[PDB]
């Protein structure tokens, strides 16, 4: 057929996050009943009404009800989003833990409505479909050589910043990309003080919407107890904290992770949960959870006018008196227009045992 004018390296990336049959995979993992509710058939609807199923569980929840009430809600949840549990009765999702682990399945099942969408894209002979694929991501992707600058900061940067406490894996730096997504350098918020390069890790099915649409907030309907710090865009300063939520696993250890320039502003600092955070900014741009190691301003570099936290980490001297203390920062924002997308990372994930 026609022949891809892509590099090869991008062909792979495309092939990658393309591959429809891994994410049907991955939601079977996630205990999504693709039998029932077969993925080329989801659509936003279907979703939206799973988001305003689980505010109806939320409802239950906040009330102490654990009986019929909470029973129909989650059999309305799942009816709407089929799920596989064997020859168990479906559980209930009973506390604010388990509705908040239940949020990140609609969000796959977003990214997945959308990666369908574009693979079904008519399509004309004219190009290889990879080409097309790519043409219609709106993102360009742009590979860089091992020997590059980049490549040495951002290995660096993966490798200094990798938690003690994340123990259970190395990450081996396979292929970097540089990343502009079409309208985000125009919208960005350039005036904010606080830029920094920070990472963000998501679900291999994941990244079709993640380079077409940007990083997204919850939509209204989601119940916001499932944000831990409200419904914005969530970022660390330490690599190992974001690729933990990549969900590699020993058979799947090829992942992505995404470094982005984050124009936080003024941080609204906060060591506890706080669903409610975004009303707490008051003029403040984002929100910071407090960590108890952190990269130090002794290390930092800069890239093309961003902060780049490189480690080694030490002790912050955080330390909630009256509760749980976050192990490494969090900042969340809660515009996209406070995002650049900049590098994606191909990350292989080497497992212990
Ligand atoms: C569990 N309720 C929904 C939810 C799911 C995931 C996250 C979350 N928090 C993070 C902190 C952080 F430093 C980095 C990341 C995240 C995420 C998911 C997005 N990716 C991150 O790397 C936030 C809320």
């Amino acid at each position: 057929g026609p022949e891809s004018q892509l590099d090869l390296r991008v062909q792979e990336l495309i092939k990658l996050i393309c591959n429809v049959q891994a994410m049907e995979e991955m939601m079977m993992e996630m205990k999504y009943n693709t039998k029932k509710a077969p993925l080329g058939k989801l659509t936003v609807a279907q979703i939206k009404a799973g988001y305003q199923s689980l505010k109806k569980i939320e409802d239950c929840i906040r009330a102490g009800q654990h009986g019929r009430a909470l029973m129909e809600a989650c059999n309305e949840f799942y009816t709407r989003i089929p799920h596989d549990f064997g020859l168990r009765t479906p559980p209930l999702i009973r506390t604010q833990k388990e509705l908040s682990e239940k949020i990140q399945l609609l969000e796959a099942l977003g990214d997945i409505e959308i990666a369908i969408k574009l693979v079904k894209s008519e399509r004309q002979g004219l190009e290889h479909p990879l080409d097309q694929h790519y043409r219609n991501l709106h993102c360009a992707l742009r590979p860089l050589d091992h020997e590059s600058y980049e490549f040495k900061v951002i290995s660096q940067y993966l490798q200094s910043t990798h938690a003690p406490t994340h123990s259970d894996y190395t990450m081996t730096l396979l292929d970097l990309f540089e990343v502009e997504k079409d309208g985000e350098k125009e919208a960005f918020r350039e005036d904010l003080h606080n830029r920094m390069l920070l990472w963000h890790g998501s679900r291999m099915s994941n990244w079709v919407g993640i380079l077409s649409h940007g990083l997204r907030i919850a939509p209204p309907e989601a119940p916001i107890t499932g944000y831990m710090f409200g419904k914005g865009i969530y970022f660390a300063d330490m690599s190992s904290k974001s690729a933990n939520y990549c969900f590699a696993s020993r058979l799947k250890n090829t992942g992505l992770l995404l470094l982005s320039e984050v124009a936080l502003g003024q941080c609204n600092e906060l060591l506890e949960a706080n669903p409610k955070a975004e009303g707490l900014l008051q003029g403040k741009h984002s929100t910071k959870g407090l960590g108890k190691m952190a990269p130090s301003s002794a290390h930092f570099v800069t890239l093309n006018g961003s902060t780049v936290p490189l480690g080694p980490a030490s002790d912050t001297g955080i330390l909630n008196p009256d509760g749980y203390t976050l192990n490494y920062n969090e900042y969340i924002v809660y515009n996209p227009n406070q995002v650049r997308m900049r590098y994606l990372l191909k990350v292989q994930f080497n497992f212990l045992q």
